[PDB]
């Protein structure tokens, strides 16, 4: 089996990307952040505190036929930006884009932190890292991909994401209409559950590449792109007026500026990130002090190749037996 489903950027800015899912009989759609960052399906629900429900789509597990409470199971996740959310767990019938799996967990929030309820557009997440993650007790329970993976063509998925426009999550093929040149694939770890690689180095605008070992994840569910301070300081100062806030929390630079692309190693492949995508825009309306989408993840513990990298990128999430991740450029 395979499956294709259009994910669409959330606003202006590229925030997040939202993807059309079906939970329950009859279907109801929900739009959620796929997360190659965490490895728990959560849904606002009918049992979400009211409060906490600010216009999002919510799943109503008593209208789904097919929906069954998971006795005695719960579930609460702490992301590492300071989000929560948590609540009870029922099985039921999900599909993304004609892939369909049954007895799939879902986990409906009985409280989230106000982050995602001032994302009106977020109905919740997919988690797609390693079920090692999923956070449901005493049972811990598989992700979707995994759940879907023996009937799947080919053990992979793929995340194709646009710059300003909607892009794609296949499930179980790789488009070769979807990249220009190969795909180089490169080894994971699977030690902390995320999608684990290692760049080879970077380059800041025009400049020499530099061959460094750069250990980070591949984190669809993370906006901007997350390096070594060292390597952050080495961009901004390409940018004339860019500098780190703290009151702001990150680098801004001045909003005239023409920002210069950014590339990353893989393998012996380079990744281009075109300097309009490090734009993130005014810090507030009417500012003329921009937000920069490449910043430090010095107290993050951990590089994160978020969004900002991987929407340069057609993306291989490979999940055979030794997992893998591909990048062609596109
Ligand atoms: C899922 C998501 C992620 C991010 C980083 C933002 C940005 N927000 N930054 C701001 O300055 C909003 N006041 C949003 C809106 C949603
Ligand atoms: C200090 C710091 C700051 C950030 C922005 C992150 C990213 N975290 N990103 C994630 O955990 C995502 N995989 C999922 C996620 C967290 N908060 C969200 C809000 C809206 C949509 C998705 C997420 C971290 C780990 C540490
Ligand atoms: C994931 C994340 C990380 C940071 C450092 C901020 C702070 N932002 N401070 C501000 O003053 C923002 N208004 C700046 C901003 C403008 N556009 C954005 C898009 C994404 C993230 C932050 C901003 C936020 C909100 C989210």
């Amino acid at each position: 089996s395979t499956g294709s489903a259009t994910t669409t950027p959330i606003d202006s800015l590229d925030d997040a990307y939202i993807t059309p899912v079906q939970i329950g009989t009859p279907a109801q759609t929900l739009n959620l952040d796929f997360d190659t960052g965490s490895s728990d399906l959560w849904v606002f629900s009918s049992e979400t505190t009211a409060s906490e429900v600010d216009g999002q789509t919510i799943y109503t597990p008593s209208k789904s036929t097919t929906a069954k409470l998971l006795s005695g199971a719960t579930w609460s996740i702490s992301y590492g930006d300071g989000s929560s959310s948590s609540g009870d767990v029922y099985t039921d019938t999900v599909s993304v884009g004609g892939l369909t799996v049954t007895g799939q967990a879902v986990e409906s929030a009985k409280k989230v932190s106000s982050s995602f309820t001032e994302d009106s557009t977020i109905d919740g997440l997919l988690g797609l890292a390693f079920s090692t993650l999923n956070t449901v007790s005493p049972t811990q329970q598989k992700t979707f991909f995994d759940n879907a993976k023996a009937s799947l063509d080919s053990p992979v998925f793929t995340a194709d994401l646009g710059y300003h426009a909607p892009g794609t999550y296949n499930f179980g093929f790789i488009d070769t209409t979807a990249y220009t040149g190969s795909i180089t694939y490169t080894a994971v770890s699977t030690k902390q559950g995320f999608w684990e690689w290692t760049s080879t180095g970077y380059a800041v605008g025009s400049g020499t590449f530099k061959s460094t070992s750069i250990d980070g994840i591949a984190d669809t569910g993370t906006t901007l792109l997350y390096l070594p301070a060292t390597v952050v300081s080495a961009y901004w100062a390409q940018v004339s007026g860019a500098k780190s806030s703290s009151s702001v929390g990150g680098y801004v630079f001045p909003c005239s500026a023409t920002l210069p692309s950014f590339t990353f190693g893989v393998g012996s492949a380079r990744i281009v990130i075109p300097g309009d995508y490090i734009d993130f825009g005014p810090i507030s309306t009417g500012s003329s002090s921009c937000f920069g989408g490449i910043q430090s993840s010095a107290g993050i513990g951990i590089n994160i190749f978020g969004d900002v990298a991987l929407k340069a990128a057609f993306v291989v999430f490979n999940g055979a037996t030794t997992p893998t991740l591909g990048f062609a450029s596109k």
